């Protein structure tokens, strides 16, 4: 608190500081709530282990937030250092301040389809108002993040190495990913040849990062912009479907409880396409369902790769944790495959309705 107040003094706060306490349930940044005799603020110590290049990350954040503010859209509002920087290095730490976005609630899992539709609307609105932004200006904060062919090379490397001798125990899981190999390059290929628009991508579309109004329930702002990068909005949509349209937790051991919900798929798509109708392309719309397949397979192969490497990337609570996780992702992709007729119809219906 002595140090915290000291850190706070580096920033152009518009109220005398009266308190500073840890805040929120995030686990990458170290997050504090700053109270003043006036407005409130978010103060964060950035994760420089994961994000060593703070200058480039804050440049990305500044570019996107500025575009939104210029257009009168609510977003993260950086509070500058006394020197006019967007962040400060203090005693071997990287710190930044945002205005506290007031009067919101957020979720840690999808409670129901209405909330999921509103999550869809939030990112559709995010995409819509960045549709004119030159996404290529953004640096790749985590290289190859949703480059599924790259992830598959990582997976194959982990399989070849088989450092723990675990491959013997997951042949069906391995064969699932090997057999789908010709599917991984669909979105990367479209970006490279222009058939799929290069857009801003958020890359952590979990609901924790979507603030909704505390009274109306309506989407308010997208936060947690650390992983903002160029890519396809399909990377974001696909991932939201992966975690959000599942009837189960990511590590559900009972696979009979794991299903791909077309109701939740419809809900997100209604919200998302409803805000992005004027910008979304024919090829994009066509790939909405498959984007769910793609990002789910990417995530699943990463879990299985981690299992084979001795669980070095994802936290685990028991020895087979990553294998259990890879299994839910496999189950979800199989249902998405089997429901392709339905989801295609859902998208087509939603597209025409939005007009
Ligand atoms: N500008 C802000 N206004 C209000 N709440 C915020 C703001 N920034 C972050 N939060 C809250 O702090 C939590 C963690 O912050 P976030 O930037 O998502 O960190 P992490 O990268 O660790 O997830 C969020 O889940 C959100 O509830
Ligand atoms: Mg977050
Ligand atoms: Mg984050």
């Amino acid at each position: 608190n002595e140090v915290l107040f000291g850190i706070a003094s580096h920033f152009a706060l518009e109220g005398a500081v009266t308190g500073i306490e840890p805040y929120g349930d995030g686990h990458i940044n170290t997050t504090y709530l700053v109270t003043t005799d006036g407005p409130r603020y978010i103060l964060q110590q950035m994760n420089t282990s994961i994000f060593p290049d703070t200058v480039n990350l804050m440049r990305n954040v500044e570019l996107v937030t500025s575009t939104l503010k210029a257009q009168g859209k609510e977003t993260l509002d950086i509070v500058p250092t006394t020197s006019g920087a967007t962040w400060a290095e203090i005693d071997g730490g990287a710190w930044r301040v945002y205005k506290f976005i007031e009067h919101t609630v957020s979720y840690n899992l999808v409670p129901n389809p209405d909330v999921f539709r509103e999550a869809g609307s939030a990112f559709g609105d995010f995409q819509n108002f960045l549709s004119e932004f030159d996404a290529s200006q953004l640096t790749e904060t985590i290289a190859h993040f949703h480059d599924t062919p790259h992830r598959f090379e990582d997976f194959k490397a982990a399989l070849a190495a088989d450092k723990l001798g675990r491959a013997a125990a997951c042949q069906p899981e391995i064969d699932f990913y090997l057999s789908h190999a010709d599917q991984y390059a669909v979105v990367m290929d479209g970006l490279r040849d222009g058939s799929i628009p290069l857009r801003v991508t958020h890359n952590d579309t979990k609901l924790n990062n979507i603030l909704m109004d505390a009274t109306t329930g309506k989407a308010r702002a997208i936060i947690d912009l650390d992983t903002i990068m160029p890519g396809s909005m399909l990377f974001d949509f696909g991932d939201s479907i992966r975690f959000g349209a599942s009837t189960a937790l990511e590590d559900e051991k009972d696979l009979s409880k794991v299903h791909f919900s077309t109701e939740l798929f419809r809900a997100y798509t209604e919200g998302f396409v409803g805000e992005l109708r004027g910008s979304i392309t024919a090829r994009e719309a066509e790939l909405l369902p498959f984007s769910g397949n793609l990002l789910t397979m990417e995530c699943g192969m990463r879990f299985l790769a981690d299992y084979l490497e001795g669980d070095i990337y994802f936290a685990t609570k028991y020895p087979e944790h990553n294998l259990v996780r890879t299994r839910t992702q496999i189950k979800l992709v199989q249902e998405m495959e089997q429901k392709a007729s339905e989801t295609r119809a859902i998208v087509a219906d939603i597209m025409e309705a939005a007009r």
